């Protein structure tokens, strides 16, 4: 009658896992179609008529969120995690919804910045269930290696089919049946799941170990912020391939993203205080990739650098978010929202700096001088990383 409970409670661990990453599947997916649709009002290059009055509404989700987060942690810590997870999933399918009913410049702009009032509860309340419901150190990283896998999933190969089924449907009818699975998603997770003073953010911050983990998150993110909203239009100026080589080219860099989940978390297995080496590693590739991307005339080896940038990101976020849930739990107390919360901080401070000024400082200076200059930044972000050899002790 222990076994049997037992079993009952793994059972009920899984299947609020699933959800969970469904939920994040889903959410990328709303994420990575809604950005060539925009500008509108076969597949489809993501940006287009990159100005100051639609890059700021293409940041408003990001800037939002970087806004809310601060306050937002302090909920996660005092009530539970269902409560913030539920409200995400709600407005998000209002914001779902909202996309498919309007089509003005306002509307649009709210419903961009709903998604950010979204996120900045939904995803940090899902990276802090799946950090709380696994106190243990290998399952913990495998659960982390699920969610990497189905959020680079709906995030990479997402736009090259959400392009070509807008093109024929039209927008109201696959964002309405896709909110219909939104909803769907909720209500399952309502019949599935039935709903510690904590330390404060003031505090967080100044701790040097938090600080180089939300250093290096930020410097890990940003060239996905900045290559992005840049390189569809820059493809027609140096080789000008056909429309299908143009936007497909995130698409083949999704395998080695999930083959470098599968060997940091085969590794950190084995190896348990080489976890700032795999970050190391993870930064080398991101730097060499931002490098020689416009090296790469022909269009394998532009998609071959892209692949490489795609792996160094799953070593890099693979390494260092069971890391500060580790270093969170061994230093302060055993909470898990506002530390989640610096982390959502140092994704967004990316994201609501790229889509704003990347296109005037391509067209102002060049391309290849903004991937050197991030490349001389991913490489000279070496020695900062050296501080992660006390985390072991
Ligand atoms: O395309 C985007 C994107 C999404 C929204 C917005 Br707005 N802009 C861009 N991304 C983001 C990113 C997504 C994955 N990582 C962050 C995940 C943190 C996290 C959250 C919850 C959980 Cl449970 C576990 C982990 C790193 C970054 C990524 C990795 C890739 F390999 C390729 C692309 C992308």
């Amino acid at each position: 009658a222990e076994e049997e409970k037992r079993k009952a409670e793994e059972e009920k661990r899984k299947l609020v896992l699933v959800i969970v990453c469904v939920a994040l599947l889903l959410d990328n997916m709303l994420y990575m179609v809604i950005v060539p649709i925009v500008p509108d009002y076969r597949p489809r290059y993501p940006t287009e008529s990159e100005d100051v009055k639609i890059g700021v509404l293409f940041a408003s989700k990001a800037i939002l969120q970087l806004l809310v987060n601060p306050l937002s942690g302090p909920f996660i810590d005092r009530m539970s995690y269902d409560v913030p997870l539920l409200i995400g999933l709600g407005v998000m399918f209002a914001s779902t919804v909202l996309f498919a009913f309007a089509e003005d410049y306002a509307t649009l702009f709210a419903a961009r910045s709903l998604q950010g009032l979204g996120s900045a509860f939904a995803d940090t309340s899902g990276i802090a269930m799946i950090a709380d419901k696994y106190p243990e150190e290998p399952e913990r990283s495998r659960a982390l290696g699920v969610a990497l896998a189905f959020i680079s999933f709906g995030s990479l190969v997402a736009p090259p089919f959400g392009g070509i089924l807008y093109e024929f449907a039209g927008k109201r009818v696959p964002f309405l049946v896709l909110a219909a699975v939104s909803l769907f998603d909720a209500l399952l997770l309502l019949a599935v799941a039935k709903p510690p003073v904590g330390t404060p953010i003031h505090r967080l911050m100044l701790d040097p170990y938090i600080a180089v983990v939300a250093g290096a998150l930020t410097t890990c993110n940003i060239p996905l912020a900045f290559l992005e909203p840049t390189i569809a239009t820059w493809m027609k100026h140096t080789m000008a391939a056909s429309e299908w080589e143009m936007g497909m080219a995130w698409l083949p860099a999704f395998v080695p993203h999930v083959l470098g989940v599968y060997l940091t978390v085969r590794l950190a297995a084995r190896y348990p205080h080489l976890q700032w080496l795999y970050g190391a590693l993870g930064l080398a590739v991101i730097g060499a990739s931002s490098c020689i991307v416009p090296a790469c005339r022909s269009f394998a080896p532009l998609v071959v650098s892209l692949c490489g940038l795609c792996f160094g990101i799953a070593l890099v976020d693979t390494a260092l978010l069971p890391t500060l849930a580790f270093l969170v739990d061994v230093r302060h107390v055993s909470v898990y929202g506002s530390v989640y919360a610096i982390a959502d901080i140092s994704y967004s401070v990316a994201y609501a700096l790229g889509p704003i000024v990347a296109g005037h400082i391509v067209h102002s200076l060049g391309f290849e001088q903004l991937s050197l200059g991030m490349g001389l930044a991913n490489l000279l972000y070496a020695p900062v990383l050296l501080l992660l050899r006390n985390v072991g002790l």
